[PDB]
C-alpha cells in the first residue's frame, strides 16, 4: 500500500542538503516521491510499505550522513 510520511531532518542546515537527502531517498526501492524542505528541514515521502518501510527511510538518510525520525 501506498503512503505518505513525513520526516524531520534536524540535520539538513548546508544549502545542497535538501538535494542530499532527497537523492538518498529516491534512491529506496519503492520510493514514488521526494520532497524536501530545508526550511522546516523536513523531507515528504510517498512509498509502497509492501517494498519498503519508514525504518529503511531513515536509515537510508542516516547513512547520507542526516538521521531523519517522523515529524513531530
Amino acid at each position: 500500500a501506498t503512503q505518505t510520511v513525513t520526516l524531520s531532518v534536524p540535520g539538513m542546515t548546508c544549502s545542497a542538503c535538501p538535494i542530499t537527502v532527497k537523492k538518498a531517498i529516491s534512491k529506496v526501492e519503492g520510493v514514488s516521491k521526494v520532497d524536501v524542505t530545508f526550511e522546516t528541514r523536513q523531507a515528504v515521502v510517498t512509498f509502497d510499505d509492501a517494498k519498503t518501510s519508514v525504518q529503511k527511510l531513515t536509515k537510508a538518510t542516516a547513512d547520507a550522513g542526516y538521521p531523519s525520525s517522523v515529524k513531530q
